[PDB]
């Protein structure tokens, strides 16, 4: 931790830029800071002063005041994890559910570090060893949708949280922040194209790492309620279909259990 922090590099912003250059990338701006309370909150914050963010990506090296999901936290030290937002405009035609983008995130993030070493968890999480790896959160603000990712990369669960885990916490030597940063560009982009075309690979690709579908869950609501079924499907809204002895239940968000 101590230790932690005196052995987490900055990241090279000329090296990111160049690997974007290199791969010809149609990411339209990158900007790394050194901290912020939430780039989420940053990129929204542009879209309303009428600045056009598609295809903006901010990157944060320490994230203060972090934003999970309805209301809940993000934790960060700095240069712990990759914290990056980008901008993605919506309102395109053919028009797509937006609620995907998420899920393409999570995805995106699963591809990038599995060079390196567990599956996704509806609707938030990357899981690796039962561990939360990542989380994505997405948040609209018509015409755009801004799509946050929080990977662990040496982040230690005493730093954050303790059912966080990380790449070195898995074992990965000396993760390079770098090179998986750029990796992680490279598959959002390739997922969020995939969206905008409504390719099937998308769903496809999510299913084959989808550790909710299929699974007997626990939904959680509001109220202390809950419904008990088999999370039969994620539907063309990014939404969870739960069978419940044959009557469907369809949650947009909220709380899951794989019991
Ligand atoms: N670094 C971390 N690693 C693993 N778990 C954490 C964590 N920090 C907090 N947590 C736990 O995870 C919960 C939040 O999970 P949820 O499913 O609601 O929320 C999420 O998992 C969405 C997290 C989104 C973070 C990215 S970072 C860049 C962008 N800017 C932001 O401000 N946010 C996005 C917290 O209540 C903690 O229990």
């Amino acid at each position: 931790m101590a230790d932690r922090d005196r052995l987490r590099p900055p990241l090279d912003e000329r090296s990111l830029r160049d690997q974007l250059i290199g791969a010809g990338s149609g990411w339209r701006q990158l900007d790394v800071v050194a901290q912020t309370g939430s780039t989420n909150a940053d990129l929204l914050a542009r879209a309303a002063s009428g600045a056009d963010i598609d295809g903006v990506v901010l990157i944060a090296e320490h994230q203060t005041a972090g934003r999970g999901r309805h209301g809940r936290g993000w934790a960060a030290t700095a240069r712990a994890q990759i914290i990056l937002s980008v901008g993605v405009r919506v309102v395109d035609v053919p028009v797509q559910a937006w609620g995907w983008l998420s899920l393409a995130a999570g995805l995106a993030v699963l591809d990038s570090v599995a060079p390196l070493i567990t599956g996704l968890k509806w609707p938030n999480d990357v899981l690796a060893r039962g561990g939360k790896l990542a989380g994505i959160l997405a948040e609209v603000a018509q015409p755009f949708v801004v799509l946050g990712v929080g990977l662990n990369v040496t982040q230690a669960p005493e730093e954050v949280d303790p059912d966080a885990t990380s790449l070195l916490d898995l074992g990965v030597a000396a993760p390079d922040r770098n090179r998986i940063a750029s990796r992680l560009l490279r598959e959002l982009e390739a997922r969020i194209i995939q969206w905008r075309n409504a390719n099937p690979q998308l769903a496809a690709d999510y299913r084959a790492r989808s550790l909710t579908i299929g699974s007997r869950v626990r939904v959680e609501l509001p109220g202390g309620q809950d419904v008990v079924g088999i999370a039969r499907d994620i539907d063309d809204q990014g939404r969870l279909c739960l069978d419940v002895g044959g009557r469907t239940v369809v949650v947009s968000a909220g709380d899951v259990v794989h019991l």
